[PDB]
């Protein structure tokens, strides 16, 4: 593990799918979440369906083999490991939440943007309107934009 | 590691009342939340009516004059200032949340326990069992107990 990915070409794989959403909507939410970050960095993300990916996206509940157990519905929503091999980079989403394309649950796209930020080495922001602020609030995903603080943060890590 | 209150007799006043629950239930939630901390320290909390209360409890929404704006329903729930004169110690609750006596919305008692922790000088815990863990999840308020970590934390400040 370290502060940054030591390469700019980073693969991801969707390990399994939440039954809360259509699989194609999960694929789209995750693809768009990676795009948020590739839009403002030299990082390039590719989805793979076979083989070992850098960032594994997982839906799981309770204790799921990483010593950071999820806690049922509410509370912790998701977590991600910083850059590194193996579990490094991986992003886990609590299946006990109800994942949604928009609101009426926990929005997958917004949560994935936040978690991928961690996967890339970004920590939390103290600006409530940054996506890296450590609280979830739904915003219209159609008009979602990274805050200037988020852009500054990720560009500071990847020149 | 501080600041801490340099006294053991600490006063509070409830400035205003959320319309989400009856006033008696607000008074009770706040009283019980102070008692949680009193039960494990030599601190004594008293409710007063006058203008120099140590800890003022206030419900407010949006930007409310202290450079720490609330954010509507969702996201931020409340915040509190650490020990100090004036606004120091004060605890503010986001009125755009729906404050409850039991399991739905956001439970006022539990949130008040957490915020009073901050008012007394405690920071966040990484232990998910601790009330000072920085994520809200409802637990049955009749089985609620401070974690060993919370007790160690507050006793390290006040004995
Ligand atoms: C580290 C992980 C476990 C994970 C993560 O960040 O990936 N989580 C974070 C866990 N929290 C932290 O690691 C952390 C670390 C340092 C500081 C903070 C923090 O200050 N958070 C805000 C705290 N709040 C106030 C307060 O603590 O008084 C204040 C500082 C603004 S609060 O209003 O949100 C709050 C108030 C009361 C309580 C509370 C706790 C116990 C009982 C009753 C109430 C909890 C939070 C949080 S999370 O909760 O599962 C999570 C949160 C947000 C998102 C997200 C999704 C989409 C878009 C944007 C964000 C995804 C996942
Ligand atoms: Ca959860
Ligand atoms: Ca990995
Ligand atoms: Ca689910
Ligand atoms: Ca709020
Ligand atoms: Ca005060
Ligand atoms: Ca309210
Ligand atoms: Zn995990
Ligand atoms: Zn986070
Ligand atoms: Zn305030
Ligand atoms: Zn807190």
């Amino acid at each position: 593990m370290g502060p940054v990915w030591r390469k700019h070409y980073i693969t991801y794989r969707i390990n399994n799918y939440t039954p809360d959403m259509n699989r194609e909507d999960v694929d789209y939410a995750i693809r768009k979440a990676f795009q948020v970050w590739s839009n403002v960095t030299p990082l390039k993300f590719s989805k793979i369906n076979t083989g070992m990916a850098d960032i594994l996206v997982v839906f799981a509940r309770g204790a799921h083999g990483d010593d950071h157990a999820f806690d049922g519905k509410g509370g912790i929503l998701a977590h991600a490991f910083g850059p590194g091999s193996g579990i490094g980079g991986d992003a886990h989403f609590d299946e006990d939440e109800f994942w949604t394309t928009h609101s009426g649950g926990t929005n997958l796209f917004l949560t994935a943007v936040h978690e991928i930020g961690h996967s890339l080495g970004l920590g939390h922001s103290s600006d409530p309107k940054a996506v890296m602020f450590p609280t979830y609030k739904y915003v219209d995903i159609n008009t979602f934009r990274l805050s200037a603080d988020d852009i500054r943060g990720i560009q500071s890590l990847y020149g």
